[PDB]
């Protein structure tokens, strides 16, 4: 397709690595996943008596400790330690020995929705109350949303491209998908890819409870998210990272490192219609499908397994629905579709990162994960949607799916590597 | 070049619209660009006495009514006001008519450093004086940075390729290199793409402060901004938005577009040194504009103009001497580098695309703009860097560098067209 | 020993700031201290042509808007500002929130040598050209030593013990001394001690100039400072301060503040023999020094290291090694000893605050700082003075010596604190 | 009390000495104390034309050559000459000896507020008008303020701690207080502790006039100090010196020493709110005489009188009273309170330690000394302020306040000894 027409450098996943509302590291969260476990509950970490939403996906025992020190951690917010906890595991995972002869060959493309929103609230309360003299002086580096690749490079000594998105809940979905492009280019021969994300202080989740974006099911967290269910009532707002290593494949052979998965398409589209909710018919997402295909050299027939978007909104999760019928006509009915956010709730900025990693374990283990809580899917909604339980089945080829606010769509493609 | 190896797709630029402080568009901005002219004065839009710097770069007169209704402009932070201006105004100079023939094929890559802040800091007020529950609904939407690119693609129906960077003074340069990417790789045939800024805010101006990057010359604001001056004290932080319309040549010509310049190379590179300083020696800066000399196919001794990152801070500005003097050998002598930063100060997530644009028009106009305010350039800083006054001269091939925080390297490489 | 007899609650350093002619803050005045950087030179801020001292130890490129508005500024001679400015520095360095729970447990002990003497001679020049009418209104409140307590504790809201020392040299230690007997006794759970000084007016080198008090080595002023060496000829006067935030033990732990050293032992004395030149025998500081120690419960051999007073007077300079080699016998040869002031001059108020800070420092990176310009060791200086060059050594125990005018003694002992 | 569960050493009072506006030493001030006579009369030592203040309280006929050679005393500014007279007077009243066997166990702690002023103002004339070398050689330590601590630690061969205070009003209190502190930690048996005071030239007069702050009822001025008064208008400027000789109990019964009373308690605060005016609600004054009570062991209640900081200000006098109804309730009505300020003025550095004396003579005669001229009391003054005449009464616990310039605030707790 117009991927392996445009270069003859193929990008392979050599490496990943995740903090997530199951887990602390990948494996720990896939078994949650396989489980069909929520990672949704109260917030402990503030008090939310005052707010209309009170619960959400946090990531629980996280020890920045593991990763850095207490003194260089203390100047960085939540998301960019998550971030960096994401890319350390993700460039362990991967054994590459980055050296002199390669670090200007590694590069890094870590993003995230929103940032650093629990320090800018803490400096705002300096500000308020004490003046701006009280500001910390480490509340600009550590607060901007490229800082997860600054520190990553530093940390690790890596030269290759820097930079970072900020896509809202596409913004996982475009660092990998450009990350890719850097390497089929020949800008680099490996990216540390993904996103990061922890909105959950007073002004994220006052924010979208005042843009009544998320579900306010307080005496049940973990059946708030129901994707496609007619009982659905908006997101959770979850927190975490996800972070892969993507690699050249010949580079990756000639170290002999261990291949998960290939990633072999990228698509997009705008929506052009509203800044929150789709146009019912998903015209945009179909489009933005069928450009990943295309850029993959697939057949809509070839497709297995569609790790969802699915953010369990009303207008969100029909459009999805519509779109994967456009595109796949009567396959629709014969790949499964799984929306993970069922019971990681969603990340925001991080949700392409753990998804694009999610769709890649799926390769590797033959097996959909479900979609929880679809007690009663709504009309339309007639699909295999991996309803309540895992699905064992062939998986050769995974799309992962971001239709973000402003109507900014990403899918990825990724297909089994045969070594 | 390696760009010209990978697709026989041109990118070129055929529409330039801007706010800064030197002016509303894009001809007012250059004409005080060429006259050497500040555009940084003491803040008027708040208080400042408990500030260490009570000046900056604003943008004076700003009518959103030019652009948005006043319905649409209320729910929208400045940084997003100005974006939308800037892409406005680049799509009307391009003379490009979107069409359901041709909507699916552009785009929009547009960027901001650090986004919404005021409208954080209005809302962070709400939240600890009245609760959740009075943030205000259009928060979010009106807040974070792909709003932009979000809200373009739907005022002007453009559904091809919708993102958005984040890259402190990087983010107009890597949003224009990447679009470019998009449009020789084949995904887009038109992208609008740059960044907008509007961090003058307490949250802002005292960030930066407690950090000791901001000068703090407030007897003379227009003397603040001094790049490669041994009196120079740290950034000036300013407002505004660049935006351009990059096309592929062949859908430029098919529609008798004006074409401004061709978009020839993008580089980029990582410190991997330092959260805020470059190395002494600008080892990442060098590596970055050898790569984009090396993506648009040319010798070191074809470039004629540097728009330098140039920020006047003292480990900032010695760093890129060192890495020019790197890369071109005796040609550094030859070329002319300066910072417009001297007049605009630094613009941060719209630095380089107000700078991309200024580069854009020296190839247009043959003549280098200015470093004001280089009074006594420090030691080692004996290259020419268009002292105090605009220099005609020959210029077949401008870049634009920006160094930003994190050590997060871009260049672009713009050349004569034909 | 008597401090731990009298006490059970523990004193320790968790936060510091200073101004000095090396440096506007610790680490960059630390850095010039271990390169040997002298930071004295020909004084700028006024003209000195009428002057036999044309130099000093200046604080360069100071701006008190860091710290204060302009217009709170212009009401505050220098030593206030300068004051205010190491205070601020050392509250934000320890990290303390200060609250209405703790408020009136944090207390200010900031002292002066001479105080507002820029300030009141230019209110004299008011008086004399145009008469009482013409004195600024500000002229009291702006220039008493009690004013940088007074000011520090209206801006941070401290309402503690509140007082100011006036004790020339021994200043900045009798300060922090007696602060630390606050926390101890249980006054206090937290004190912002130490001094400040600008002497440098027509006043203060025209007043030291002719008491014959200062070096008058012009055409060098960087070889003028030399603690020791037999071509010594008074002291250089230099300006800035020096803060430490003192804290109880338990409280610094229960905040998890960072302990840079403990406080465990302050000595006084006076000579009662001279008003500037002390016994040849140094008998006068051999007692304040064994008073310290044995309030520390210390011995002599636990000694590693002596940040000396060290002027470079003729007389002042060998009291000071007799009075180590008296108190230390055969292990004044195994501790190091050096002066400071060879590369800071003389700060007066600040000197014991400034001197406190580099010996907490000595402590926190195993370095005795060198006695620059001892060339030629007068008879008797045949200790390790650190000559030259920064000496890397094991530093459990350092000391802090102040011998000021009127003969008024006083030493601190600082030790590591394990954690 | 906080102070006995620190240390088992008890603190006494064996000698005091003074030169006060009422007199050349403690019993003549005292008489005058007790008659209700002022020590407030037109300066005749300069000329005050220019000045809104022509009157305060000097000392009068002060003979230096009863201390000092008039050798010694040239080089000596008067607030040193003051402090060195009320020090020999004390040591002289309190029969101790200096010996080999006790000279490392004596310290000496005396204060002042402003120090050598008069010098400063003299060698500032020579300094303008001819010149840095025709400074005096005598004007660093002749003006300094240790210089009374370190001439008499000199003159008497004391070897013990050796400090001074500056605190403006509260100077006395804290030296004092401070003293005792080292006497109970076991630093010393013996301090020499008060504080010394001759503002009265140009810059002082000058100084408080410019921040009106002193009273400018020059036609009457034995009536402008009137504490409480509602036609108060401002404190009185005031020279003179307070010295205790205090002492380890022990120590004071092994040499049969006459004690005067015991030093029981001392209190400090810091009001937190202005730089010369208190809270209105005297809440910072209220904490430092709770301390000083916690600090002695007392109920409010065993209060019989306090000595006032009661300086005549609007502001302040006022502060005062809100500060021992909030300490005292209902006993605020069964104590005394009187300002000696009211006969003596504001001796700044040195009013701490007169008033401390005062205390103490009022535990010794069991009398409460007179506020005089509060003839109007004000709005809510509405206490035992002891108008006018003394007033003899049972006094087992007096108090001394102070409450300086900067909220800096002192309190002194004093018993009769048993």
């Amino acid at each position: 397709g117009h991927m392996a027409s445009m270069s003859r450098r193929r990008v392979v996943i050599t490496g990943m690595g995740m903090l997530s509302p199951l887990g602390l590291d990948v494996p720990s969260s896939w078994e949650g996943i396989l489980a069909g476990r929520s990672g949704i509950a109260p917030i402990e970490h503030m008090d939310l008596s005052a707010y209309s939403t009170r619960f959400g996906g946090s990531v629980k025992g996280f020890n920045v400790e593991e990763y850095l020190s207490a003194k260089e951690a203390r100047k960085l917010d939540l998301f960019i330690q998550y971030g960096l906890a994401a890319s350390f595991q993700a460039v362990r995972d991967s054994g590459l020995e980055v050296t002199d002869a390669n670090r200007e060959r590694i590069g890094v493309s870590m993003g995230s929705g929103i940032g650093g929103l629990t320090n800018i609230e803490n400096n705002c309360r300096s500000l308020f109350e004490q003046g701006p003299r009280r500001i910390s002086p480490f509340f600009v580096p550590g607060s901007i949303i490229n800082m997860v690749s600054g520190f990553l490079s530093i940390h690790l000594g890596l030269q290759g491209p820097n930079y970072a998105l900020t896509t809202a809940a596409t913004t996982g979905t475009h660092s990998i998908g450009m990350a890719a492009r850097n390497i089929a280019y020949g800008e680099a021969d490996v990216m540390v890819a993904g996103g990061s994300e922890m909105a959950a202080c007073g002004l994220g989740l006052g924010g979208f409870g005042a843009a009544r974006a998320l579900s306010t099911r307080n005496d049940e967290p973990t059946r708030a998210s129901r994707p496609w269910d007619r009982d659905r009532d908006g997101f959770v707002l979850s927190d975490g990272s996800g972070a892969l290593v993507l690699e050249e494949l010949e580079h990756a052979r000639a170290r002999g490192a261990r291949i998960y998965a290939e990633l072999v398409g990228f698509g997009m589209s705008g929506d052009a219609f509203h800044m929150t909710a789709p146009p019912e018919d998903g015209a945009g997402a179909a489009r933005c499908m069928k450009n990943a295909l295309r850029d993959a050299g697939l057949d809509p027939r070839q497709v297995d397994y569609i790790n969802a978007h699915g953010t369990s909104t009303p207008a969100g999760d029909i459009a999805e629905i519509a779109a994967v019928k456009s595109v796949f006509g009567e396959h629709a009915h014969a790949l499964s579709m799984s929306s993970t956010k069922s019971m990681t709730g969603h990340l925001l900025g991080a949700a392409g990162a753990v998804e694009a990693i999610f769709s890649v374990l799926a390769l590797r283990d033959q097996v959909a994960p479900p979609t929880i809580n679809l007690d009663n899917p709504d009309e339309g909604c007639d699909l295999d949607l991996v309803a309540h339980e895992a699905k064992p089945r062939k998986i050769d080829v995974a799309l992962s799916n971001s239709f973000g606010f402003g109507g900014t769509n990403g899918t990825l493609v990724f297909r089994r590597f045969a070594d």
